[PDB]
């Protein structure tokens, strides 16, 4: 067996099924406590945590933790939480399960049952709640 059945923790990358970049920090910010989230052609290295049956996922550069906001342009924003209090209402927690696709997961939103997504040649990054089509699909992988 080369794949990994369960969700790898630790130190993963984290790739766009249809997009085929990898999940990274931006160099935008929307404010002083919150940056931006986008891709890269190259690898960049996140942080899976297990906290009960869910996740936290962590830019492992800035060690920032990825959450979704009550803020919203067209789609919920996503963010790294450059603070870094501890957020405790869900918004950095995550349902990391197995898509249709080996090797794939859905990560989905427990505060806001919203599944990361992204549109396809853009380098923004949204969550919805269709967790249905290659766009909401995320191959982790450990460093």
């Amino acid at each position: 067996h080369m794949l990994a059945a369960d969700v790898p923790t630790g130190c993963v990358t984290i790739k766009n099924r249809h997009e085929g970049r990898y999940l990274a920090h931006s160099i935008s910010t929307h404010d002083a406590d919150r940056r931006h989230v986008s891709f890269c052609t190259d690898p960049q290295r996140w942080t899976i945590t297990a906290e009960g049956t869910n996740f936290r996922i962590r830019n492992n550069k800035h060690g920032e933790e990825l959450f979704e906001s009550q803020q919203k342009f067209n789609g919920n924003y996503v963010f790294l939480w450059i603070k870094k209090s501890l957020i405790n209402d869900g918004g950095a927690s995550w349902k990391i399960t197995e898509s249709g696709n080996p090797g794939y997961f859905h990560i989905k939103n427990v505060k806001f049952s919203h599944c990361l997504f992204t549109q396809g040649g853009t380098d923004w990054v949204a969550a919805y709640e269709s967790c249905d089509t290659a766009k909401y699909e995320w191959r982790i992988v450990k460093c």
